[PDB]
């Protein structure tokens, strides 16, 4: 599924991401835009052989099991394919564990390089939330 911007904002809010660990909703929408272009089916392979999955590009070396990342931890205890669903629940629940692990949203390279320090509230401007 490819979300609209406000559609995704509303889904993320309903799933408790607004201000989760202090990160306003715009941060999450911005990260999703640049990680996946709002596409739940996005996948990208990394140089170390791990793969990133879904709207928030969650990595198989630490967070989910895709059966082909040797020595990987499955800290969200989910198959990586569950992160590609049109229902973003599994991605949101895993993202909450990631953002609580010490480094905050810096875990998402695109957030660090393209959202951090910008006016992220623009990502939810105009939305009926
Ligand atoms: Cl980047
Ligand atoms: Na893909
Ligand atoms: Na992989």
């Amino acid at each position: 599924k490819v979300f609209g911007r406000c559609e995704l904002a509303a889904a993320m809010k309903r799933h408790g991401l607004d201000n989760y660990r202090g990160y306003s909703l715009g941060n999450w929408v911005c990260a999703a835009k640049f990680e996946s272009n709002f596409n739940t089916q996005a996948t990208n392979r990394n140089t170390d052989g791990s793969t990133d999955y879904g709207i928030l590009q969650i990595n198989s070396r630490w967070w989910c099991n895709d059966g082909r990342t040797p020595g990987s931890r499955n800290l969200c205890n989910i198959p990586c394919s569950a992160l590609l669903s049109s229902d973003i629940t599994a991605s949101v629940n895993c993202a909450k564990k990631i953002v609580s692990d010490g480094n905050g949203m810096n875990a998402w390279v695109a957030w660090r390089n393209r959202c951090k320090g910008t006016d992220v509230q623009a990502w939810i401007r105009g939305c009926r939330l």
